[PDB]
């Protein structure tokens, strides 16, 4: 059940589609940098078009859609990583089990802002200078507070400690970053490439 | 999808089903146990219907039979686990960030037996309070694997020079696997329970 919005892949199950500079796509995932990032320079926006991944991932939006009994599981998340990571992630996306702080447990990191991704120690500049930054789709479904050491988000009771919160965050109130703890819970939707 | 031959669940997503000695179900996991466990004896064998869990295991089954080509992916393998384990495991399958170092480290993932001598040893499935020991009888997406090594944390790829196409798993021999370790979430899924005493 491929999005409307994929292009063709005759039959193959991964591709990477650059965006047309000026259509809507590329406006609407360029404006989301762009709210936090106006001074980078975007050499190339990427489509993920990862059959696998993607078909992972919504089976997981769909169950944890049934366990909080509504939609709203789903927010777009920022993700910078270095150029040798770039390959693993469209084919494979994230993986806990692969570096930086880990204060709010052991997951994979996801910013609200572009900008905290933007940092050099997230989207490491290549030899060319070129940064490598995700736009996500992340089910960060019911959170709380992260803490460091956690390998799972917490119980939301713990009378019911398997019952756990989906991820966490450092604030609540006003998240900035979220972390997920398990396979198939992000998928890379968008690649952008940019410079300082 | 679920199974046919589940219990009705009644829109419920998870129930462990107490199997009867006699029928086909009980006694070959009796037997694929006793194979190598005729010392210990089993208390019960329950059926893990966990439909999340399941839905999640045969999508990544799917991929991998699409991916290998006529490739036996799968595996029926055996985990030894403590007590204090099975409630999440039953509800969340094997983590892999919460496995212990193995005697023998081919990777750093959850390892699955062959021979249920192996799982039934008290360093995995560790007597309880009660002298309760737990193993699991596991569907394993083994696929196409390697002889492991203590550094992976993912399986190695096929190739150097393609690092991201990997194998499925990796083992400790490929010519005579007994262990198998495997390093993504819906990679096992836990399909019996198995409750056994000294
Ligand atoms: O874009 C990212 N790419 N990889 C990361 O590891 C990452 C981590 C990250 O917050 C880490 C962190 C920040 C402040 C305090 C504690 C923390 F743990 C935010 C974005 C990213």
């Amino acid at each position: 059940n491929l999005p409307e919005h994929w292009t063709d892949m005759n039959h193959q199950l991964f591709c990477m589609v650059q965006l047309e500079p000026g259509q809507s796509e590329y406006n609407t995932i360029k404006d989301k940098f762009t709210r936090t990032c106006s001074s980078y320079a975007i050499e190339k926006i990427e489509r993920i078009q990862n059959a696998f991944l993607w078909q992972s991932y919504q089976v997981k939006k769909r169950q944890m859609d049934i366990k909080n009994d509504h939609k709203n599981n789903e927010r777009l998340l920022f993700h910078g990583t270095d150029a040798d990571s770039v390959p693993y992630v469209n084919q494979h996306g994230f993986n806990r089990s692969c570096k930086n702080a880990v204060s709010y447990g052991k997951g994979t990191y996801f910013a609200v802002d572009a900008s905290y991704s933007a940092k050099d120690t997230y989207s490491k500049p290549d030899s060319n200078g070129r940064k490598h930054m995700y736009v996500v789709r992340v089910l960060t479904g019911v959170f709380t507070k992260g803490r460091a050491g956690l390998v799972t988000p917490p119980p939301k009771n713990p009378h019911n400690p398997t019952d756990l919160f989906d991820s966490v965050t450092n604030n609540t109130r006003s998240p900035k970053l979220f972390v997920v703890f398990f396979d198939n819970q992000a998928y890379p939707e968008y690649l952008i490439t940019f410079t300082a």
